[PDB]
């Protein structure tokens, strides 16, 4: 819708850098509305979605298992890992830890579940062969996030991310049973609220998945829709502001209050 445009250009003025905006349609998967969708941006911890998209589609394939249960040490732990670190002595199930990876953006479970599939290089593998020869992941938890200027490492474009985050959420690149488990992970997103979710209206539903690194990075990328049922599906990236956090949030909360608004 024009008038949503309007907010992301707005956006982009009050933040001072890029925003990056792209809407599909959940069931035709036509675009309806984007702003720079092929302009590169760093994912940020919204990578976790495919990365468990990985897990998943390994245990579809009997070469992973969702039960199994991983040890690990002191010295695996990274910042940001509210739950990971609570679980030295009994580790953790391959399901818990994309559960804390997507629900708790939990660095330390990527970083785990990054290991288990051979790392950053073979997530971007099983991304180049679904058909994604954009989106990239060249390095782990926390310097993923650096977000250096017209560096292309760790970065997506809107619209690749939205098809692909349309793919593994409709396509067949997983069984019924994954794209359940998945989407109800990001449906639980606890860490989200300020973002789409503190415009979201009662009786909507989503499923999301927030981003944050450095140089004002920020991002989100949700399956939402009215009556309880996703229906479309939103990517919004931004990278370069000087703008604390809560401005960024806003700024993202209010482009997300404009699409709701222009339905
Ligand atoms: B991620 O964005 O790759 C990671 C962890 C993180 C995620 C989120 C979110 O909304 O998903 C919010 C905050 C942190 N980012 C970092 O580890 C990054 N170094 C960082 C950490 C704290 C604050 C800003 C950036």
């Amino acid at each position: 819708h024009p008038e949503t445009l309007v907010k992301v250009k707005d956006a982009e003025d009050q933040l001072g850098a890029r925003v990056g905006y792209i809407e599909l349609d959940l069931n035709s998967g036509k675009i309806l509305e984007s702003f720079r969708p092929e302009e590169r941006f760093p994912m940020m911890s919204t990578f976790k979605v495919l990365l468990c998209g990985a897990v998943l589609s390994r245990i579809d394939a009997g070469q992973e298992q969702l039960g199994r249960r991983i040890h690990y040490s002191q010295n695996d732990l990274v910042e940001y890992s509210p739950v990971t670190e609570k679980h030295l002595t009994d580790g953790m199930t391959v399901r818990e830890l994309c559960s804390a990876a997507i629900t708790m953006s939990d660095n330390t479970a990527a970083n785990l579940l990054l290991t288990t599939i051979g790392g950053p290089k073979e997530l971007t593998a099983f991304l180049h062969n679904m058909g994604d020869h954009v989106t990239r992941l060249d390095r782990w938890e926390p310097e993923l996030n650096e977000a250096i200027p017209n560096d292309e490492r760790d970065t997506t474009m809107p619209v690749a991310m939205a098809t692909t985050l349309r793919k593994l959420l409709t396509g067949e690149l997983l069984t019924l049973a994954s794209r359940q488990q998945l989407i109800d992970w990001m449906e639980a997103d606890k860490v989200a609220g300020p973002l789409l979710r503190s415009a979201l209206p009662a009786g909507w539903f989503i499923a999301d998945k927030s981003g944050a690194g450095e140089r004002g990075s920020r991002g989100i990328i949700a399956a939402l829709g009215p009556d309880g049922k996703p229906s479309r599906i939103v990517v919004i990236y931004t990278t370069g502001s000087q703008a604390t956090m809560d401005e960024r949030n806003r700024q993202i909360a209010e482009i997300g209050a404009s699409l709701i608004k222009h339905w």
